This record gives structure tokens, sequence and C-alpha cells, in this order.
């Protein structure tokens, strides 16, 4: 009972298993999962356990219509909950998260914007919100990110993607266009620089919700309300 047990532990949603089973027989997993418990018997990890996967289970991998890469989770207390860049309901939006809904309401004027900077409608959406490392030392950003999770989660992409051609990727940054190569012949690969404001180009400028709700009309593949 391997599935069972390491789906138990992480309450992750049974619609995923046939994108990550496979991946938990490799023996480079064991040794990235036994390095996580070992972080967590010796530091404040986040985020909790059972927010890790929290990404599994607001939409099946038949619902996901775009893919947007992160690196790592917000390291305070209270901030990630296992969705990239997404803060609970009442945790002021961070720097590159402000940015993010900055370009929402300039590419549509007519979004209706709550003003939080909780992603769960997106995910429910489709809108799959995925770290590259999914956890980090509580304090230290990128501490986590030679443990292994890059390979794991790049595993699950790999599947995902050849399970369903037509999707489209947002890599936001360096790290995100290294890390996450997609056929930019079979999938609508968009492309811009960290929406931090720290970047060079702001992201605000940025069009990418248009231009990938304009791909999946031409896919006949139902275009997303970004309003959040
Ligand atoms: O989840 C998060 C938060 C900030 N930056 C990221 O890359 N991911």
């Amino acid at each position: 009972l391997d599935w069972t047990t390491f789906r138990r532990v992480f309450l992750i949603d049974d619609a995923w298993r046939p994108l990550m089973e496979p991946e938990l027989a490799n023996p480079l997993t064991a040794h990235l999962l036994a390095e996580y418990n070992r972080r967590c018997q010796t530091e404040e990890v986040l985020p909790p356990r059972e927010d890790v996967f929290s990404w599994t289970r607001y939409c099946t991998p038949d619902e996901v219509r775009v893919v947007i890469i992160g690196q790592d989770p917000y390291h305070h207390p209270g901030q990630a909950h296992g969705l990239a860049f997404s803060v609970r309901a009442n945790v002021p939006p961070p720097p590159s998260l402000r940015n993010v809904l900055a370009a929402v309401k300039n590419c549509y004027p007519e979004a209706r914007m709550s003003g939080h900077g909780c992603l769960e409608k997106w995910a429910r959406d489709g809108v799959l919100l995925l770290n590259t490392t999914l956890t980090v030392k509580r304090g230290a950003a990128a501490s986590h990110s030679r443990i292994g999770w890059d390979r794991f989660v790049g595993g699950v992409i790999r599947r995902l993607a050849a399970r369903r051609p037509g999707l489209v990727f947002m890599l936001w940054g360096t790290h995100a266009q290294n890390a996450i190569r997609p056929d930019p012949r079979v999938h609508c690969v968009l492309k811009f620089s960290h929406p931090s404001p720290l970047s060079k180009v702001p992201f605000g400028t940025c069009q990418h919700f248009l231009v990938a709700n304009r791909y999946l009309e031409t896919r006949s593949i139902s275009p997303i309300d970004w309003s959040v």
C-alpha cells in the first residue's frame, strides 16, 4: 500500500494518482521524502504538511487549462498554503502577487477584483499554480531548493503535458524558463520576465492573460474569467 499511504500522509486527491504514482517508485523519490521528513524533525517547515499538496485538491488533471510555474513557497508563517503565489484571504498581497493582480486588471478592465490575494477560484478553474520546490525552511528563501522536489514536480508536469496537448504555460523569469521547456509546437508557451517589481520590465505590462484566452478560443477551449 504505497500510493494509499502516500496519499493519506499528504491528503492528495485521487484524481492525480495516474500522474504521481509512477514517480513514487523512482529510488530518487525515496531520498526526497526521507530528506523532507528529516527537515521537519529539525526545523519549522512551511507550508504545513496537509497543505503541501493542496494544488491536487482544487481541480483534476483533466480540468487543467493553464500552468503557472513558481520557485518556492512564501517563507513567513501564515502566507503559503500550497498554491504558487496565493496567500490566504486576509493576508495582504506580497510584491510579486500585487504585480500579477495589476496585470490582470490592465488586461481585463471589467474583471471583478476582490482585492484579496487568495487564488483558490483560479485553481478550481483549472489554473495550476505550481512551485517547482514545494517546501521551505521558515525565514530562508530557497533553503529546500536542492532536496529534490524539482525533479518530482518536473515528472508530474511531463506526464500532465503528454496527457493533454494544447496547454498554456506561463513562464515568468529566468528560473521558470530554465526549469520547464514544453514543446512550443504542441503547447502555447508564454514567456515574460519575473513579476517582482525588481525586474527591469514592469510586470503590469504583461499581456499573457489575454493571449492565453485567445489561444484557448482557437482550440475551442472555454476561456478563463481572471477575476479574483
Ligand atoms: O508560492 C510562491 C510565492 C512567491 N514566489 C514563488 O515563486 N512562489
